[PDB]
């Protein structure tokens, strides 16, 4: 199934349900620049190899697009356009003032050296420089990219833009020594855990000693873990990864249990904690759900058995469109992945202005910003939700495209 063909009929689903023109449905489902660019680097044994990079910005009506850059063997052109315009819509929710871009290399990392890997960004940013800026087009980290290489292609833009500019803000996600932002590592969880309040909140229920599951314990799924515990007061009673799932009514300690899956490589066989699976864990009587692992883990088989009465996605998109249905007919309130998981889109857009402006701010601040905007967005989805009487998927779908169909009448590119 083509990504660009679902991101486009995901589209089509959402101006469904709203008033929209069809010349900006149109304009909508083209991103609005592609750059497909060869990438030539030197290998360490002084062979020449040409990869393939790509850099989409989908939409940038209301400001400068935003988004990763992926370092995949599997990464597609067709790839790198759905994940710009999901950024579009990922942006736009948030009400950043961004567009929607993403980039890619088809490369495999796992077999290239350190020096091969920094002339591989070196040589993309070469490549891509005149599509790319602090006001055009600002990169990020993404799956098999980390800090090092943000800080490696900032240092080249630099250099090739003779230092005339905010260096600095064209790529984010850097190390802190260089234009780096606090707040960056727990930017997901935090989100997540602020849009978990605000919907306990509408839903009148108080989080203090509730049950609280996480599926997938990796940097999103520990730290949504840890923070629930610490400044929601929840009860983490259960957290699996891919190997295996425990369980415990008594609560469990994100701490040890991190310890223990760094010691002998999963959670499993945790002390006073049955081992259980995946499934066991998605279908146990909880209040809040917190699914921060692989995809589609919620579908049609599973999801009558759900007892969560809130069921964050924290991972890129854990349930499927008929599961969807199924939970809001059960009446199980729903947060959707492009909404729960907004913050560390919006820590990036922080950082950003932070280069920008030239002055840094502590934890507290960012944490205090990251705190509005994950409220006002929830809020924003929820009375959209309320009043439309539809989907919070298609709520969240609703605001984003509304905001982007708004900025893209403003500025005259479509007169309907
Ligand atoms: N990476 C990010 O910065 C953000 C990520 N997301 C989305 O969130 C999810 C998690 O992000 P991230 O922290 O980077 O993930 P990680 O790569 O850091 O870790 C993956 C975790 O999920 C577990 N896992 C993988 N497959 C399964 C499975 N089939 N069943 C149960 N557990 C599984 C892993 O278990 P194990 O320890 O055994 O490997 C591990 O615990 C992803 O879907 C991602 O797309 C969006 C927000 C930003
Ligand atoms: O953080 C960014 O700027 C983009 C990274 C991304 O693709 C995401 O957060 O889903």
């Amino acid at each position: 199934i083509d990504p660009f063909e679902m991101a486009v009929k995901q589209l089509e689903r959402a101006a469904q349900y709203m008033d929209i023109s069809e010349e900006a449905l149109e304009w909508l489902k083209k991103p609005m620049r592609i750059v497909e660019v060869s990438v030539p680097i030197e290998m360490d044994d002084g062979s020449v190899k040409v990869f393939t990079g790509f850099r989409v910005q989908h939409n940038w009506a209301r400001g400068p697009t935003k988004g990763g850059i992926r370092w995949h063997p599997a990464e597609t052109l067709s790839t790198v356009k759905a994940l710009a315009t999901w950024m579009t819509w990922k942006v736009a929710v948030v009400d950043l003032p961004y567009g929607g871009g993403k980039g890619g290399i088809i490369v495999n990392p796992k077999e290239l050296s350190e020096r091969e890997q920094e002339r591989l960004a070196r040589a993309y940013i070469r490549a891509v420089y005149d599509v790319i800026g602090p006001w055009t087009d600002i990169p990020a980290p993404d799956v098999y990219t980390n800090p090092k290489i943000m800080g490696w292609m900032m240092d080249e833009y630099e250099t090739i833009m003779r230092r005339k500019g905010p260096a600095f803000g064209v790529i984010t996600g850097k190390p802190l020594s260089i234009g780096g932002s606090l707040g960056r590592g727990t930017a997901t969880a935090q989100g997540a855990i602020f849009t978990i309040r605000e919907a306990a909140k509408a839903l009148g229920i108080d989080l203090k000693g509730k049950k609280i599951a996480v599926q997938g314990y990796g940097n999103a799924g520990y730290y949504t873990a840890k923070l629930a515990k610490e400044q929601l007061g929840m009860t983490v009673v259960a957290v699996s990864d891919s190997r295996g799932g425990i369980y415990n009514p008594d609560g469990l300690d994100p701490d040890e249990v991190l310890k223990w899956k760094r010691e002998h490589g999963s959670v499993k066989d945790f002390p006073g904690a049955t081992n259980i699976t995946n499934e066991e864990l998605l279908e146990l009587e909880v209040d809040v759900l917190a699914p921060a692992a692989i995809e589609e883990v919620i579908t049609e088989k599973n999801a009558d058995n759900i007892k969560a009465k809130i069921v964050a996605e924290v991972a890129n998109g854990p349930v499927t469109p008929e599961a969807d249905d199924i939970l809001r007919e059960k009446g199980i309130l729903q947060i959707p992945d492009f909404l729960c998981n907004a913050g560390g889109v919006t820590v990036s857009y922080f950082e950003w202005v932070q280069n920008i402006n030239g002055y840094y701010w502590t934890e507290e601040e960012v944490r205090e910003k990251l705190d509005k905007k994950m409220t006002k967005a929830f809020w924003e989805v929820y009375n959209t939700h309320k009043d439309k009487n539809i989907h919070m998927r298609d709520a969240a779908y609703v605001v984003a495209v509304s905001r982007v169909y708004q900025a893209m009448k403003d500025r005259g590119w479509v007169k309907k």
